[PDB]
């Protein structure tokens, strides 16, 4: 596409996209133009309104389009042009992607007791409700566990809610643990998308 | 009052104004209320809205109140209360004032020659559409000119635009300039409300 300015906005929260040199208050000669998932390509807004999309989205006094509610289906592309009262056209360009934050992750059916030397069942760690997916990740007293690597296997599940689209993610966690290391180490669960959302720990005990 | 969050907002701009800890989407126990130049005493604006305060502030699907336009009447407080799913009440507490940037600064009117050693007439400056008025300020060589002192004489009025509130101002600057001094001075007029806004400066010409 263009040069355009990333917006990121959060599901259920309003948004406003200001009409960069348009004037302070009509009369104004602006349109806005805009492609997402509600949209077959360009659909032209004006400032006088009507029709289904007053639901959706309003041009407000000062030309500055407004989106009361943010949804999945209004990400894409939203575009000014705008006629001053010298006459010089400007341009508005916005790239507008949607997130949404998960609750907090929650580690359960976690292991009491690990055997050193066997692959051994650790937890599953749980995220409800984010957009875009996202990812789930393990940790071992604070680094990061590399699935695919020193006896670390993880296996991931994506559910999708059927009515707000919003993701929900599982992690199996299964390690095999060295002889001789810590016999209660730490594991926890993060959620990165922002910053990461962090689980409660659980230490478990292991025969070596 | 009791303790609130300062929000400046510029006259013919949207506000919103969070309702802190109130869930992102309804059902929600929420209750808005604000004292402005709008109202007399408290009014309660809730999520069902209605009626005519419903072409001034909506309360949003999560919860803000939203304002298209501000203008001086909405100056005020605005107060927020909200149950979560878990029961506890939040509070959320705004004193809200409202702005608006004149346009540049003008010299008009200015001298072209000034004799040092009596009054002279230096220049007038205009702003036009502040709000709330602001004041004019005078300047030399980038130094700032003070009334009642060697000579300066400042004079200043305000004027209020019949319709939209908004102020223009007027300043008249006399000087005595001294005997033996610059005689090509530098003289600038400045609107204080956020930034300053300075004139073109005028370069006269003195008889020294
Ligand atoms: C009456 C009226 C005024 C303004 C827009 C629409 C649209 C519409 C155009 N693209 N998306 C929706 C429709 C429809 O979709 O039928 N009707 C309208
Ligand atoms: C009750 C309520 C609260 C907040 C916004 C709206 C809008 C609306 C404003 N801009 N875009 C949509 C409408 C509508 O007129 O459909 N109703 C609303
Ligand atoms: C590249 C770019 C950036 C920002 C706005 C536009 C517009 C445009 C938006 N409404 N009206 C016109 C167009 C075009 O449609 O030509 N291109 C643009
Ligand atoms: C201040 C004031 C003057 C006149 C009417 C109303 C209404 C109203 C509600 N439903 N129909 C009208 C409300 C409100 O309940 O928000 N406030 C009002
Ligand atoms: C009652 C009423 C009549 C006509 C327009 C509006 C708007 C509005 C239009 N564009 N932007 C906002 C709102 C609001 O969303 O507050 N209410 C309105
Ligand atoms: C001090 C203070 C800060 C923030 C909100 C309130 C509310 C209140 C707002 N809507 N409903 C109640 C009240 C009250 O009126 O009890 N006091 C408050
Ligand atoms: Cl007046």
């Amino acid at each position: 596409g263009a040069m355009a300015q990333n917006i990121t906005a959060r599901i259920g929260e309003p948004l406003v996209l200001k009409c960069k040199g348009a004037p302070k208050k009509p009369p104004q000669r602006l349109e806005w133009k805009l492609n997402t998932g509600r949209t077959e390509a360009w659909k032209v807004l004006s400032p006088q309104g009507g029709g289904p999309w007053d639901s959706v989205a309003r041009v407000l006094p000062n030309g500055s389009l407004f989106l009361p509610a943010v949804g999945i289906q209004d990400e894409g592309i939203f575009r000014c042009q705008a006629m001053n009262r010298n006459g010089k056209e400007t341009k508005s360009n916005y790239r507008v992607r949607v997130y949404q934050i998960p609750g907090k992750p929650e580690i359960v059916d976690s292991a009491s007791e690990l055997t050193a030397g066997v692959p051994n069942k650790v937890g599953t760690c749980v995220s409800e409700g984010s957009y875009p997916a996202g990812t789930l990740s393990w940790h071992l007293d604070g680094k990061p566990l590399v699935p695919n690597e020193k006896g670390v296997s993880v296996k991931e599940q994506t559910r999708r809610h059927p009515e707000t689209g919003l993701f929900t993610l599982q992690s199996e966690l299964m390690v095999t643990p060295a002889r001789g290391g810590d016999p209660r180490p730490t594991f926890s669960c993060s959620f990165s998308p922002h910053r990461a959302l962090r689980t409660a720990p659980i230490q478990p005990r292991v025969w070596e």
